[PDB]
């Protein structure tokens, strides 16, 4: 584990992280798709060998020794409100799950189910207190990756508001 663990975030594409791993917003057909999805696909194509699994859960592929944790988030156009907030809290306790089981000192984490999938809705909020309600049992360090100014003021308001 991170001797003292902490949350972070920074703006900037995921593919550049300096964290032990990666999770990737992925979809249930292990596709290269878009947004996060495609930046993972470019960096580490590998990874997507078998990577398909349902929603609501996280599977893992190796890119040489670099763990990719592929995580599907639902899709908010198909899912109603609620099934999707199940199936959106399920996905992160997954990728706590395997964050463990790999004994990762640190993960690069993205917000699922924002962008293509949010159904068109801001759920800035949702997603990063699920990620929270998974993450905060372990021990890794947790870099939080976005692309927005305001959303990375928002996400630092938030991990700082804890302290
Ligand atoms: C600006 C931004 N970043 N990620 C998102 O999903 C959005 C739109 C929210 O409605
Ligand atoms: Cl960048
Ligand atoms: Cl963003």
């Amino acid at each position: 584990g991170a001797m003292a663990p902490s949350y972070r975030v920074k703006r900037m594409d995921i593919a550049k992280n300096d964290e032990e791993c990666v999770v990737n917003a992925a979809n249930p057909r292990g596709l290269p798709g878009d947004g996060v999805c495609k930046a993972v696909y470019k960096k580490w194509p590998e990874s997507f060998k078998n990577s398909a699994t349902p929603v609501g859960t996280a599977k893992t592929v190796m890119c040489g020794t670099y763990p990719v944790i592929h995580a599907v988030g639902p899709n908010f156009s198909n899912y109603t409100e609620s099934e999707g907030d199940r199936e959106l809290a399920a996905a992160y306790r997954e990728v706590a799950k395997e964050v463990t089981r790999l004994g990762v000192n640190s993960v690069a984490i993205p917000l699922l189910s924002t962008g293509v999938y949010s159904g068109g809705k801001d759920r800035l909020t949702q997603s990063l207190n699920h990620l929270f309600t998974a993450m905060d049992s372990t021990d890794a360090d947790v870099v939080i990756y976005c692309r927005d100014k305001e959303w990375e003021k928002k996400i630092s308001e938030a991990i700082q508001m804890r302290t």
